[PDB]
């Protein structure tokens, strides 16, 4: 409770949380935006999300490899920041304006061009701050908590208000990104008072090394731990990134079906949250590498129930579905690579496995959705997928290496020694 009184505690687990929020709508919300507000074939936007995925992954790199070493000097979320400003400006006036001049080549290209900020943004906000945080003395195991109830108390107003009035969310978002992302710029800190001298010289920057990868390259735990990642992850979000539209179909109009577009993720947060908790109790007592494939078994079951998706409050189950893997997964990487390779190896993992791979299964794979959307249909392309990623979380359970190499329980001192 020491926090109660901390200052850059207190001006960045509002920048967190009035960041979030302001993400709090373009992302989730996005997809019914293109479609609905915008109409566009799902096939459509089947290229806009795996073309997303290509500014991603030849970026995020360019951030980390970036700012994690050289700019660590509080600069670049001024960069970001500024293309926030311009949330609606943008939206409202020049991405959805531009698609609409047909060319979803060169408009979902010079899109995602302000699609980063959030996806490598994010990670970048996220990143920073904690940096910031852990030097102050509260870290961010908190602040965070204090920024993801923004997806919160946003989601129902942006599920809501866009219905009604499309410009108010987006207009507002560059607001809350103007007096709200700047105020904690003029009311920030960046001097380390009374530690260390150099950059060089005490902190927790592991490594990134090419032979490294390559040292992991002969690695069978690596390939069918990627078997998955990929398939069953990858696909997985695949599906959730154009599910939406789905559900949302659902109900008696698109306020009623949408709607409870706020009142459903607004709600499982809290939800998550729970988890969240009593996760570690279970993963660990319960293996990582096991408990993982349970994510996977849980994904399925949403993607595999679609093809059935009868009712409307039927998809809701089918969505809240959702928070029994964020968990599952999430951390059940963590522990399992951990768990499973030479610490210092993380960054390849980490890295070449979740990027310099995914968001490129990603770039493919989505687009094939989008057309197995629009030829054949959502609860269609489900089977195809809802299924082939299940014989992956079935295939994993040989796939991925089991229950410790050569130590029973010895060589486990990582958290509590």
């Amino acid at each position: 409770m020491y926090y109660l009184k901390n200052t850059n505690f207190w001006m960045f687990g509002l920048f967190f949380f009035f960041y979030f929020f302001i993400m709090g709508a373009y992302f989730p919300f996005f997809p019914i935006w293109l479609h609905d507000i915008n109409h566009i074939s799902k096939s459509d936007t089947g290229i806009i999300f795996a073309a997303i995925s290509l500014f991603s992954l030849l970026f995020q790199p360019l951030f980390g490899l970036l700012s994690d070493k050289l700019g660590l000097r509080k600069y670049l979320l001024w960069i970001i920041t500024g293309m926030l400003v311009m949330f609606a400006p943008f939206f409202i006036f020049i991405f959805g304006p531009l698609l609409q001049y047909n060319i979803l080549v060169g408009s979902i290209v010079g899109g995602i061009y302000l699609g980063f900020c959030f996806n490598a943004g994010a990670p970048a906000v996220e990143a920073f701050i904690e940096k910031v945080s852990r030097r102050s003395n509260f870290e961010f195991g908190r602040a965070r908590m204090f920024g993801c109830v923004g997806w919160a108390l946003c989601a129902s107003i942006v599920g809501i208000m866009f219905t009604i009035n499309n410009q108010f969310v987006f207009w507002l978002g560059s607001g809350c990104a103007l007096i709200l992302a700047v105020l904690l710029f003029f009311a920030k800190t960046d001097a380390p008072s009374s530690a260390t001298v150099a950059n060089a010289v005490g902190a927790n920057h592991s490594a990134f090394s090419l032979k490294l990868a390559l040292e992991l390259f002969r690695q069978p735990k690596l390939w069918f731990l990627s078997l998955y990642v990929i398939g069953v992850s990858c696909t997985y979000d695949v599906f959730d990134q154009q599910f939406a539209n789905f559900f949302t179909s659902f109900f008696a109009t698109g306020e009623q079906g949408t709607r409870v577009f706020g009142y459903v993720t607004t709600m499982g947060e809290l939800l998550n949250a729970s988890i969240m908790f009593f996760a570690p109790l279970i993963i660990n007592r319960i293996g990582g590498k096991n408990a993982l494939l349970l994510a996977g078994t849980i994904m399925s079951v949403r993607i595999i129930g679609s093809s059935f998706a009868t009712s409307a409050l039927e998809v809701v189950i089918l969505k809240t579905l959702h928070m029994f893997e964020v968990p599952f997964l999430l951390v059940g990487c963590f522990k399992y690579i951990t768990s499973q390779f030479e610490v210092r190896f993380s960054a390849t993992i980490y890295l070449v496995c979740f990027c310099f791979f995914k968001q490129l299964a990603m770039i493919f794979m989505s687009v094939l959705a989008g057309n197995m959307y629009e030829s054949i249909g959502f609860q269609g392309a489900y089977l195809v997928l809802g299924l082939v990623a299940l014989g992956f979380t079935l295939i994993s359970v040989f796939t991925l290496s089991g229950p410790g190499p050569l130590s029973l329980l010895r060589r486990q001192v990582n958290e509590v020694a």
